[PDB]
Order: structure tokens, then C-alpha cells, then sequence
């Protein structure tokens, strides 16, 4: 009945809490002291921490709860307006563009992004292979180069070239610099707004232009030709340069999260990484990975899904109630109370996954059935779940895939796992040495 | 190129080498003599025994091969209907019912099934308590005594009431006799009306109980009240029956030879036992083990996968190449041809286990990661693997953990492994002495 609160702090009640530059592993740590659930209290604001499969399933029921938007996605609403991840359900872009967009986020539409997927990929591995001796890889700053051109060259046929540059394209630090000073604004400046403004023209400028400028087979296509069937409206295209924003920030930094902590947890469990390594030199037979190959790598996925599991890249995700509900049957909520789920902490529910949640074991996923429903949810829920699952997936599964086949991997440095946090997750200053196995593109 | 091939009896080709009383044992020789392959022939059949984890791995890509129904599998289908174990994959009952009972078969869903697995596990110790001096255990017979009731009670609310009789219940004498035909039929009308006589006594019960059957904590209730959430459709009742027929099969005699050859290998490795014995003694403090107790029993559960390591008593399953496909880059397969996994052999390739690969060494065990991917298939691959995997391993886990927490236990015979074969393998014969430790329950 009475709910836990972590420690507050007077009129600021628990919101300092968040004043730290990591505060989901705050929230974690909080959430091991309080357990599966626990309000957080700031000025004007309420929300509950839910740390428990037990509580996230109910909260997952989507006649009971649907998407809501925190704080942290109201602020990128303010760049990424009501594109896909920070639109609420209710709007009619939400469910219009989810309905353009699905068919080009299918696993049977990764058919057609696969090879401008393979095309970054092979730049990944090319850049890795003319490393000199001794030199060696950052590899979140190199899985942002991949995912982020992964995403820019498959969503609308633009080549970030992040691997052609030290410093990223304008519009990567502006959307950088932008998602920054909307996470500061959480644990909250004239300047910055100026910047904020300044940073959301250069996110904008580059996007409308290029609608503007622009057959391929990327998202910009299906969402200048594709009409919702429900309203028979395609997308305006204020919408259309929100869904590119949405895409470019949405698709790149989870995915490079995922792919760096796959590599730190393969790393720091060789033998995991020999059973995934051997598993992409059996499947990937070809120079150039196919389509059908990356589904064979299931192991590669089942590294990536237990590297989803201690680490989702996108931690959390909010949920209100929709009319006045009980959640587990001691926790009253009314109409709008809002829910946020602790993904990482979720994913360390012993009761579902054992004492071991902190081991790195991807034969946790060897056969999916074996994960209660809830239990696991790096890509959200429902109908407000990742567009770009499939799309993140695949591409993680092929590039870790091409990384297992084409390179052994050191820990040159023991690499202490220090988690940046921004929006996402990220093992900060994680750095390997990559010795090729000179196996030919 | 060419595969190898057993000897021939002309026109029956390798069928007659089934004609024999251990076949898998003599398909192990056969494998030990050609290899990780060979073509076994047979009229109107033709199938490939598979014995190398290198085989064995791409055989368990199930975008490559699915399930098939061996002959056995066939013949067991006559009375175990398109229950989970006897169904194709593309039938539609196998995933209705698959979707239905995963979660009651879940490690979450264990800690209901635990009271009545320690039910029967205390009568086990009971019945051991209240042996006199020099009198014997007959191991596989009271593991089946203890495996059917648990199946029985946990599964459908039955108490077959083993340990109160000498000759089993109706149903398991015509179940093991319909086993026993369908088995005979292998190596092949009075038989016929028998195995019809069976049939019709498994069915009446089941059919009965379904009949009768309240609200339980029992895989009836879940399937009489589960809906697949795919088709939104429950069981029909003829399928409960044929799950129920299945898991009465599928849900004990596999795991009782687990049992008995676990307690084997036990008693012919002194060591093994004593550390086992340790943990038992250190881990189960109650008189009653938990559940959480017996997810502590690591070296107990690590005995159990290594004795279904060296004696899988579910000693294979077959496959079908769904396309065309190539085997280990060497052996062509052609659309549904099909591929048996020889699982004793498999779990002796030295290439995975070492020269010592015939030895008991529980501790092969202790990081699932070192261990390549398909070489243990105890429990078959992927989505047709066992779904009582969890139920077997605990059931099994809680068992020896209360035997060598209650018993030393003494090999007064110097018991010679003999395998029986049936569809599953048992120590026939084996029998031990059992001084209680006189701790109470
Ligand atoms: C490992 C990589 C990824 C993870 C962990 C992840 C995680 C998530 C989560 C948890 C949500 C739910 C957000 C919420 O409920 O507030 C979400 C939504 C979304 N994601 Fe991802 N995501 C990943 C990759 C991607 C990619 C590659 C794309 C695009 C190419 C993408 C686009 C989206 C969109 C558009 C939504 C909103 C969907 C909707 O509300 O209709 N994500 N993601
Ligand atoms: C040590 C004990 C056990 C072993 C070694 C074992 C082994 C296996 C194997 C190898 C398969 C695959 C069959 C095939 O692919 O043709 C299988 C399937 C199956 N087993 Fe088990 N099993 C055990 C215990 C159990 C228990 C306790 C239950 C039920 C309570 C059970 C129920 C099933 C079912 C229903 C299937 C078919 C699943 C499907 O195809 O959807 N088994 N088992």
C-alpha cells in the first residue's frame, strides 16, 4: 500500500536525485534499496519507478496504461516534435505515421535496407582492418559512425560519413548538443537556449532540405509516397523531417549502445565471444554478409538480446493510466498517474530471470520462449514498442556479425565498464584492440 | 562427398540393424565406426544419423531443418495424437498448444509445480526411510514411481499413487505397452488389438479426468482455462487429451532414466558423489527443500547434465531439411530429406568434450557459455525442444538433492551398466543400498 521514496531533498523533494550524470544507475541503485516500485516526487511532478516484471506487465496491459511522455521525451518533442517516439497515441500523426511506417520497419523491409546497412558495415570493418598495430578502436564513438550512417544512409539516402571525420556532420552535433541540453534540462541558460535554437535550425535545415531535395529504398520514400490507410493522409511534411529527426536520433545512439556493450560483454566473457566469433565464421561464408546469413546468426542475437538485457540503451520508457486502475493490487493509481519503467532494473527481476541477472549468459535466450511475457523489454511495449526494432536488430546482428568474423578482440586496457549517460546508455571510453583474421571484403 | 553406410542386409538394407534390443546403442557403434555421419537405409526410408556437434549445429538451424516425426515419433503419435511432442511444427495444434503451455511450464512457473514435486519426492525418501537393512532400492523402478506420479499431480491432479503399488497404474501398464509396440513395430494383428486395447484405456482415463476435472495448480487447469494468444483459441478437448497422453509419456520416463543414470554415474564416481552429497547437505538446510533451495543445487544440476550428457534417455530427435540445403559444406540434402541427431553420440565428441568424453565430470557443466553451441541437446533444439526441460531439471534437481541429502548410498552390487531401450534409455537392473542419514522430513 505505502509506496517507497527514495531520500529528498526539501522543496526539490526527489528531484536532485536526478542531478547526476548517471541517472538511470541512480534510479537503479534506488530501485535495488526500494524495491519493484517507488515514487519520485519533484516540483509539479509525480511519477513511480517500476522495477518488477510483476508490475511492468500490468503496466505493459495497453487497455490500462498507454505511452506517456517524460520529461526527457517532451524536451526532444521540442526537435523531434510529434514524430513517432515523442508523439502521444491520441495524436493523429502517432497512429498516421505509425501506419506508413510499419511496412518499411518489417523484417521483411530490412531485405531492403540490408545492403546500405552492409555498405556502413563494410566501412565499420575496413576502418578496423587498416588500424596500425597498437592502435586501437573507441568503440562507441565507432558504433555512432555505423549506426548513426546506417540510419542516415537506409532512413532518407544520406551519407553522414561519419567515418571520414573526426569531428561528426553539423547536424550530429547540433542533434548531439540538442539531446544534451535536453537531458540538462532534466536535472535542471539564455545561452544554451540560443544553442538549443540554434542546434534545432541545423537539425531542421539539413532535413528539410533534404525533403526537399528529394526513388530509393530508404523511410524518406515510403513517407513521401505512403498514405495512413485508416485517414488516407500521407504525411505532411513538417511530419516527415519529425520522423527523419525521430529516425536520425532514435536509430542511431540505442543501436551503437547496444552494439558497444554486445562487444564490451563478448570482451569480458571470451567465451561467449569465441562461441559467437565461431558462429559468424560459420554463417557469414560470404565477403558481404546476406540478408538470409544475418538471420542465421542467432547466437549474435542472442548476445545482442543479453546485452539488451543487463544494458537496454533506451533505459526507460513512461506509461499513465488511463482511468483510475490498481497496479499489483496495492498500488491505487488514478486517471493519469504516470508510470516510468526502470528497463535495466526490469531486466534484473531475479524472480524471472534467476540470481544471475548481472552474468553476461546470451543462453538465456537461446529459445525465446523461455522469457515470461514482460519480462524483457529493451524496445518498449505495445503499440508504442520500437518502430525500429527489426531495424536495430538486424543491423547489430550484421555488423557484430561482420566484427566477430573479421576481427579477434582484446581488452587491451581491462576496460572498467563506466556507463555514460545521455539519453541512452553508452560504456564510455570502452576501447579494444582488434586483431584481423585477414579475411578479405 | 559419399557418406557412409552400416552394413546392408539386401533389400531391408540397414533396417535389421534396428532388429536388435539396444538400436541407439548400436546406432552409437555404427557411429563410432563410420563417423559423424551415416546413411541409414531402410524400404521405402532413408534417413542420417548425426554424431558431431559440427553437424549436429547446422541440423539445429531451424530456418534450415524443422522437426521431423521419426518412425517412433509416428507410432507414438497413435496415441499421443498431435500432442506437443508427436505434431509438426506447421500443424496447427503444435503452436496453439506450444503458446499454451509454455508459461506453465516456465522456470516461473516451477515454483507452483514445487509442493507436489516435493509431495512425491518426500514418499520417495519415505519408502527409502523405511527400508530394512540389506534390502535394496531398484533405482529406475522407483525413479519412474516417482517421476510418473510427479508428472501425474503436477500435470493433472492425479496421484497415480506408484509408491502404494507394485504393478503400476491401468494406464501406465497399457502406456508402457503401447510404447513397447510402438517401439516393436520399428523392427518389424493380436499385437494390433492390444495396442488398440491400450489406446483405449489411456484415452478413458484421460478423458475421464478431463471429464471430471475444480480449479487446480496443474498444467490441466492451464490448458482447460489457457487461450493460444495467437489464434485467441483454446485446446480442444481431444488435444488436452493427447497433452495430457503426452506429458504422461513425455513428463516421466525420460526423466526417471535421468534419475537413475544421474544416481549411476553417482555411485560409479565416489567423488561426484560426495561433492554433490556436500552441496545437498550445505544447500537443502529445511526438511523440506524450496524452490529457491533447489535452483542452489549448482553441482546437482550439473550431475544431471552430465549424466544426460553421457545418457540422453531421450537418446534422439529427427529433422527434415525444409529447402534444399548443404551439410557441413559436404553432404547435400534435398527438400525433406531427413537427418536423425544422435544425441549419446553427439555428447561424446571429442572435439567439444575432450579424450574424456566417457568420463562423469559434472563440472563440464559449470559455464554453459564454454560450451559450443548444440553440442548438449538433452532436451532437443530450438522451438521443438523439450518444453518440460525446467520441469525434468528441477524435479530431477530436487529429488537427488533429497537423495543425497537423506542417504549414502552404496553400489553393493558393483552393478554392471546395462541400458534398456525402449523410445527412452534406463539402467536396467540397477539397484543400490540406501544407509539413511536418519535427518528427518
Ligand atoms: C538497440 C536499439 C534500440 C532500442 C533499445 C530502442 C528502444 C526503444 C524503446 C524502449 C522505445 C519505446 C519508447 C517509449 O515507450 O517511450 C522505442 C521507440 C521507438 N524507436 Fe527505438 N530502439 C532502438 C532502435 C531504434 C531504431 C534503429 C529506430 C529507427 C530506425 C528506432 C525508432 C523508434 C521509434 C520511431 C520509436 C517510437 C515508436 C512509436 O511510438 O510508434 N529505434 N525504442
Ligand atoms: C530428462 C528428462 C527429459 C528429457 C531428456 C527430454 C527430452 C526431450 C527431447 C530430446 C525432446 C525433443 C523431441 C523431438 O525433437 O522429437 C523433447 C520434447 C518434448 N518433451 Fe521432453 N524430455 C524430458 C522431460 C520432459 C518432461 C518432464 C516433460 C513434461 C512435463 C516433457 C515434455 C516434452 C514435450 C511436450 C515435448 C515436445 C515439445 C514440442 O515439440 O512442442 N519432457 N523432450
Amino acid at each position: 500500500k505505502e509506496m517507497p521514496q527514495p531520500k529528498t531533498f526539501g522543496e526539490l523533494k526527489n528531484l536532485p536525485l536526478l542531478n547526476t550524470d548517471k541517472p538511470v544507475q541512480a534510479l537503479m541503485k534506488i530501485a535495488d534499496e526500494l524495491g519493484e516500485i517507488f515514487k519520485f516526487e519533484a516540483p509539479g511532478r509525480v511519477t513511480r519507478y517500476l522495477s518488477s516484471q510483476r508490475l511492468i506487465k500490468e503496466a505493459c496491459d495497453e487497455s490500462r496504461f498507454d505511452k506517456n511522455l517524460s520529461q526527457a521525451l517532451k524536451f526532444v518533442r521540442d526537435f523531434a516534435g510529434d514524430g513517432l517516439a515523442t508523439s502521444w497515441t491520441h495524436e493523429k500523426n502517432w497512429k498516421k505515421a505509425h501506419n506508413i511506417l510499419l511496412p518499411s520497419f518489417s523484417q521483411q523491409a530490412m531485405k531492403g535496407y540490408h545492403a546500405m546497412m552492409v555498405d556502413i558495415a563494410v566501412q565499420l570493418v575496413q576502418k578496423w582492418e587498416r588500424l596500425n598495430a597498437d592502435e586501437h578502436i573507441e568503440v562507441p564513438e565507432d558504433m555512432t559512425r555505423l549506426t548513426l550512417d546506417t540510419i542516415g544512409l537506409c532512413g532518407f539516402n544520406y551519407r553522414f560519413n561519419s567515418f571520414y571525420r573526426d569531428q561528426p556532420h553539423p547536424f550530429i552535433t547540433s542533434m548531439v548538443r540538442a539531446l544534451d541540453e535536453a537531458m540538462n534540462k532534466l536535472q535542471r541558460y539564455d545561452e544554451n537556449k540560443r544553442q538549443f535554437q540554434e542546434d534545432i535550425k541545423v537539425m531542421n535545415d539539413l532535413v528539410d532540405k533534404i525533403i526537399a531535395d528529394r526513388q530509393s529504398d530508404d523511410l524518406l520514400t515510403h513517407m513521401l509516397n505512403g498514405k495512413d490507410p485508416e485517414t488516407g493522409e500521407p504525411l505532411d511534411d513538417e511530419n516527415i523531417r519529425y520522423q527523419i529527426i525521430t529516425f536520425l536520433i532514435a536509430g542511431h545512439e540505442t543501436t551503437s549502445g547496444l552494439l558497444s556493450f554486445a562487444l564490451y560483454f563478448l570482451v569480458k566473457n571470451p567465451h561467449v565471444l569465441q562461441k559467437a566469433a565461431e558462429e559468424a565464421a560459420r554463417v557469414l561464408v560470404d565477403p558481404v554478409p546476406s540478408y538470409k546469413q544475418v538471420k542465421q546468426l542467432k547466437y549474435v542475437g542472442m548476445v545482442l538480446n543479453e546485452a539488451l538485457r543487463l544494458w537496454p540503451t533506451a533505459p526507460a520508457f513512461s506509461l499513465y493510466a488511463k482511468e483510475d486502475t490498481v497496479l499489483g493490487g496495492e498500488y491505487p493509481l488514478e486517471k493519469g498517474d504516470e508510470l516510468m519503467v526502470l528497463i535495466p532494473q526490469l531486466h534484473r527481476d531475479k524472480t524471472i530471470w534467476g540470481d544471475d541477472v548481472e552474468e553476461f549468459r546470451p543462453e538465456r535466450f537461446e529459445n525465446p520462449s523461455a522469457i515470461p511475457q514482460h519480462a524483457f523489454k529493451p524496445f518498449g511495449n505495445g503499440q508504442r514498442a520500437c518502430i525500429g526494432q527489426q531495424f536495430a536488430l538486424h543491423e547489430a546482428t550484421l555488423v557484430l556479425g561482420m566484427m566477430l568474423k573479421h576481427f579477434d578482440f582484446e581488452d587491451h586496457t581491462n576496460y572498467e565498464l563506466d556507463i555514460k549517460e545521455t539519453l541512452t546508455l553508452k560504456p564510455e571510453g570502452f576501447v579494444v584492440k582488434a586483431k584481423s583474421k585477414k579475411i578479405p571484403l
